[PDB]
């Protein structure tokens, strides 16, 4: 009776293995953007992706990571908030059984498709282990998805999921470029928060882009093909593997732009 997203194991239920969910500084929230306050001192994000280099893509029974090797500087986040240099480990994204629902973060209480989650983890921590028991161990960029236009450069991954239907496959990814993931302006909000998925540790420093991509509705329901299943199991769809929104408490989200 692991954790996940259905009826009986599902974000309501996570406190009982991981009591840290009911924490002072949780994740996702919703970001009230009347509320959040421009920091003229916060710098511009320096997204560092050229050498980035892919490995592989894996259907983890909860969502799906392309992951990088991170064993050099060779994609990385740094400036914005953060101090330090933050290496990319994996992406991966959660989404909605339907266009109305999907995104982890909300803004206005409006929920996108999708989000993207760039997961990143400072360097001076040696390594992603060490680096999540930090409370600035983990940098995530946060990307909203709407549906519209297809983005090119999501292709690539949405054509390799039927090799990675059910949990715990995997397949090779290489020498695919996040960069083609971006949206044009990196103008972001920021706060403190915490993984949202167990064990739901306050290591993140979040950075959530303002500019949604786009993307087709035949990209996103690919995505609703995978199967959170291992091969042989009954079908469940991977569908809404999203935390909603908690409690900001005593939090002040900050706005990179006016
Ligand atoms: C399970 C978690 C510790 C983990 C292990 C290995 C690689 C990635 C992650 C991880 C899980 C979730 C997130 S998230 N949803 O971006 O907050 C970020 C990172
Ligand atoms: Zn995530």
């Amino acid at each position: 009776h692991h954790w996940g997203y259905g009826k009986h194991n599902g974000p309501e239920h996570w406190h009982k293995d991981f009591p840290i969910a009911k924490g002072e500084r949780q994740s996702p929230v919703d970001i009230d953007t009347h509320t959040a306050k421009y920091d003229p001192s916060l710098k511009p994000l320096s997204v560092s992706y050229d050498q980035a280099t892919s490995l592989r893509i894996l259907n983890n029974g909860h969502a799906f990571n392309v992951e990088f090797d991170d064993s050099q500087d060779k994609a990385v986040l740094k400036g914005g908030p953060l101090d330090g240099t933050y290496r990319l480990i994996q992406f991966h994204f959660h989404w909605g059984s339907l266009d109305g629902q999907g995104s982890e973060h909300t803004v206005d209480k409006k929920k996108y498709a999708a989000e993207l989650h760039l997961v990143h983890w400072n360097t001076k921590y040696g390594d992603f282990g060490k680096a999540v028991q930090q409370p600035d161990g983990l940098a995530v960029l946060g990307i909203f998805l709407k549906v519209g236009s297809a983005k090119p450069g999501l292709q690539k991954v949405v054509d390799v999921l039927d090799s990675i239907k059910t949990k715990g496959k995997s397949a090779d990814f290489t020498n695919f470029d996040p960069r083609g993931l971006l949206p044009e302006s990196l103008d972001y909000w920021t706060y403190p928060g915490s993984l949202t998925t167990p064990p739901l540790l306050e290591c993140v420093t979040w950075i959530v882009l303002k500019e949604p991509i786009s993307v087709s509705s035949e990209q996103v329901l690919k995505f609703r093909k995978l199967n959170f299943n291992g091969e042989g199991e009954p079908e469940e769809l991977m569908v809404d593997n999203w935390r909603p929104a908690q409690p900001l408490k005593n939090r002040q989200i900050k706005a990179s732009f006016k």
